[PDB]
């Protein structure tokens, strides 16, 4: 059985790096991370000092 | 990094109040709740005494 | 077996009341109404005297 | 010919009132507003003092 | 309030059995499981000895 | 001209059998049933004695 | 309250004429037809003597 | 950079002519119109003397 | 077993004729073409001498 | 690099068997088939002697 | 109230840079740009000297 | 007439490079490649030594 968690990573550099940011966090806390699916992308402008790229991923991990 | 939980709130009054019901529950248990996105709405009729409005939200919270 | 009818309710007050308007009509004519799913919402402005909220629902009822 | 503008209204009270907030703004600036279609709903929590309901609408108006 | 977890069940037999596999896991760990919604189906071929059917479900459970 | 009715069939056995359950009901009442399109699948757990598979189909039939 | 029926019209000439074919049938049987929304289009080739254009419409009519 | 405007053209003749009606209006007012994407089609029946075909297009034009 | 090819037909006349243009090409090369499903429509303006209607179809054909 | 082919399998028994029917055909002709994604399901009724389940899959295979 | 404009940015380097290209243009002309949502991505090949990445964004800005 | 092939490119570096990987393969084998549309993005983690970015594109090419 696989389970997915819905995470939004951030980066000041790129959409790829923002996806990596989410996956890194998943790997900090979860065992057996197997894949991530991009489900949304966007950019925060008017709340931050530098544009911040956001990539939302479903991160799948194997249970047991 | 943000994480989302998928919650369905209920209310006997309105769709807005049903969204609030989910957000209230998230805030009981989670720190740093930042936003909610409505993803579905419906009404339970033939299981309850009074019509029950349901609003399903992805509730986003900041990790750390 | 359940069947659904696709109804658009109207209200001069709210989206919730417009959903109720459709469900009320279903219950006038059908037995065993069990649930409604919101599928669209909108507002009529330039055909009516007062803004009219519209909520479109699939209304499910049990056959037999 | 109709044209649509994509507006997000806000309210501290309800999703219906947030839709009205967008439509009111359209009517301030545009002639012949005829209808609005809800395309998204959400709630701002962690940037404001009170929860703020957001309703995004395509607001249609007749040209000429 | 209901919460959903996003699980992918597997089976060497059928899509129905793969859905059951996810629901079984949810029921091992959660109280008050009430319903599951199928959101995706697929088949793993080139990583396994026998074709493996996958059915992804949102599994809803009642909180409290 | 074809018309479609939106039916949800149920089965304690499988998603295929639940689709058949809806089609059987359509054929009880309608002439010239020609095809069915699956539009949703799910499982009822916390209202029934045994898990109940649901398959929702648009059932098309030829008019005249 | 409005209700919609899901009809597929056919024509050997065009997608527009196929939509008209469905609307014509609705108007044969229903009072107060107000609008139609195109939801699908296709072409039957390998069952007919001439290509047959199909346009599927939700046809809305006012109740009462 | 390209920008899109969301226009609904109308015609008493066809869906193609309704798309043209929107594009014609865009070209009246905008320079460097490059393409249009159909996003919706429908028919107005119960507000007009003759059925009126509507085709909604995103009309893209090049900035500068 | 059926297979589909994803083709975009073009016409200077109409969306229907653009669909036909794709189907004609499929029939030049493939046996047992059975149906086509429209999946997108658009108009090329700023690359051609005359507006060019495009209709994208999945064209299904029977294998063997 | 992976490529996908869009195939509809058929079966008189089940949706799972119809998916298998498509995958079997892919494996007859292609090397390195790795996975299949279900994209549609339906039932043919009014053209065949027995109901025929159809499952449409994108079948992915590795190039080289 | 927020308003969105639908812009397609271009870059010879990356999808991230193409999003930035659109946002830069919005910021040239608009005050109070707050966020951008990616809605499409693609690559122009057969009209340009070098592959050109395109990222389409809804760019939101606060009115007043 | 245009045709599209559905390809998934891979890269250890970025989503942009993964799109390029698919387009490069198309250009190895096909004449008159004109454009690519991104339809999915994801990351393989638990099958490879280094995270592998995947970008799925419909690659369009002109026939004849
Ligand atoms: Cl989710
Ligand atoms: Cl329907
Ligand atoms: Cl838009
Ligand atoms: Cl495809
Ligand atoms: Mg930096
Ligand atoms: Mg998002
Ligand atoms: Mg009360
Ligand atoms: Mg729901
Ligand atoms: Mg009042
Ligand atoms: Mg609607
Ligand atoms: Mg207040
Ligand atoms: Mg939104
Ligand atoms: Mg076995
Ligand atoms: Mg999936
Ligand atoms: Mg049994
Ligand atoms: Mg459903
Ligand atoms: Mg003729
Ligand atoms: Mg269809
Ligand atoms: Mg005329
Ligand atoms: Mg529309
Ligand atoms: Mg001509
Ligand atoms: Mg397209
Ligand atoms: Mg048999
Ligand atoms: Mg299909
Ligand atoms: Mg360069
Ligand atoms: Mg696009
Ligand atoms: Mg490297
Ligand atoms: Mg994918
Ligand atoms: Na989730
Ligand atoms: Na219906
Ligand atoms: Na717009
Ligand atoms: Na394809």
């Amino acid at each position: 059985v696989f389970k997915k968690v819905l995470l939004t990573g951030t980066s000041e550099e790129s959409f790829t790096a923002a996806a990596d940011d989410a996956i890194d966090r998943a790997e900090d806390t979860l065992d057996n991370v197997v894949w991530a699916e991009v489900v949304d992308q966007g950019v925060e402008i008017g709340a931050v000092e530098e544009r911040t790229y956001q990539t939302e991923v479903q991160v799948a991990f194997e249970l047991d």
